[PDB]
C-alpha cells in the first residue's frame, strides 16, 4: 500500500488492516477469516458472504469458492484489492 494511506493515529487491533483516507479519518477492518467484536478480531474460519459481506469491503462482491473460501472482488475498473479485498482502492 501507498505510504500516504497508512494509519498514523489509530492503535490498530491485531489481525486487522487500517486505511487512512483523504479526509484524515482512519478506518480499521478485520482481515478475512476474522470477525469484529468490540475492538477484537476473533478467528472466523468459516464465515460466509452472508455475514457482513464475508468481511469483504462493502462495495466489493463476495463469492464463496468451491473450497468454502471467501473471494472478494473489487468491481470498479482500475480498482484493486488491498488485503485480499478487505479494502478496494484505485491502483
Amino acid at each position: 500500500m501507498s505510504s500516504e494511506h497508512r494509519c498514523i493515529d489509530t492503535n490498530v487491533p491485531e489481525n486487522a488492516a487500517c486505511y487512512r483516507y483523504l479526509d484524515g479519518t482512519e478506518e480499521w477492518r478485520c482481515l478475512l477469516y476474522f470477525k469484529e467484536d468490540a475492538g477484537k478480531c476473533v478467528p472466523a474460519p468459516n464465515m460466509t458472504c452472508k455475514d457482513k459481506n464475508g468481511g469483504c469491503a462493502p462495495e466489493a462482491e463476495c463469492k464463496m469458492n468451491d473450497k468454502n473460501e471467501i473471494v472478494c472482488k473489487c468491481t470498479k475498473e482500475g480498482s484493486e484489492p488491498l488485503f485480499e479485498g478487505v479494502f478496494c482502492s484505485h491502483h
